[PDB]
């Protein structure tokens, strides 16, 4: 449905620090890659059982930040905490939120 680069702010101490990843969004699954060639296949999460929320001032929010969180568990699989995503512009945040909603993600 939508593809682009997104920075993940929540990464564990073993690999901590915000990092930019290539993301592919479809109606069925969310697939994250370290490359735009879509070969790494870092981790995947299903579209459903997820919801979109805003974020608090817990990060140096020089970017436009929104969070996709698991409604069944406390964290995203193969990830640290919930998937807080930072965009270069606010339009990217709104576009991604709309894309996730169309894919099947539900509002908080």
């Amino acid at each position: 449905i939508r593809k682009g680069w997104l920075t993940i702010n929540n990464i564990g101490i073993m690999k901590g620090g915000s990092k930019e990843y290539w993301f592919v969004l479809t109606a069925e699954n969310l697939s994250w890659y370290k490359d735009d060639e879509e070969k790494e296949k870092k981790y995947m999460l299903s579209v459903d059982n997820l919801k979109l929320r805003d974020v608090e001032k817990g990060f140096m929010s020089s970017k436009h930040i929104f969070a996709l969180f698991n409604t069944e568990q406390r964290n995203v699989y193969k990830d640290y905490r919930q998937l807080e995503l930072a965009c270069e512009t606010q339009e990217e945040v709104d576009s991604w939120k709309a894309s996730f909603l169309r894919a099947g993600v539900y509002p908080e």
